[PDB]
């Protein structure tokens, strides 16, 4: 679990991300779709995007970007009791979109990759440590509802 002090740095650096939701939303995705071209093939609305130029112009991504990073916001505030924000996401993620838990790893890798970029003196080590927990945790709760519907895979 995250201790009081552990959620506090998380909730802290996310208070910063709050500041600007969509540009953040931006990079993260470009960092999924770059490092793991496999992810891209999931998004039926985004695969025309060959290059990374194409991929920053496109305004339909940005606003997917906020969509995603809102869903993550709410889950976080609910620190550690989020088991009611999660259920919609776990459901469609398995059944509609047919996503691997391992792409929820790739994504989780890309987030942190980018709050080290856009967030020094709060996203140092100790923040990076709790942050990775609380996503670690995000996927465990996700992964376990997957088992349930039978897509631990
Ligand atoms: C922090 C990770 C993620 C979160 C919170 C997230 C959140 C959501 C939200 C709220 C939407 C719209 C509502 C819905 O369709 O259920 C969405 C759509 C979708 N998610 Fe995610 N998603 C996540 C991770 C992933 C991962 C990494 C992939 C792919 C490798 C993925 C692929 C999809 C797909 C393809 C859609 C359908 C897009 C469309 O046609 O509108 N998601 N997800």
């Amino acid at each position: 679990v995250l201790s009081e002090g552990e959620w506090q740095l998380v909730l802290h650096v996310w208070a910063k991300v709050e500041a600007d939701v969509a540009g953040h939303g931006q990079d993260i995705l470009i960092r999924l779709f770059k490092s793991h071209p496999e992810t891209l093939e999931k998004f039926d609305r985004f695969k025309h995007l060959k290059t990374e130029a194409e991929m920053k112009a496109s305004e339909d991504l940005k606003k997917h970007g906020v969509t995603v990073l809102t869903a993550l916001g709410a889950i976080l505030k609910k620190k550690g009791h989020h088991e009611a924000e999660l259920k919609p996401l776990a459901q469609s993620h398995a059944t509609k979109h047919k996503i691997p838990i391992k792409y929820l790893e790739f994504i989780s890798e890309a987030i942190i990759h980018v709050l080290h970029s856009r967030h020094p003196g709060d996203f140092g080590a100790d923040a990076q440590g709790a942050m990775n927990k609380a996503l670690e945790l995000f996927r465990k709760d996700i992964a376990a509802k997957y088992k349930e519907l039978g897509y631990q895979g």
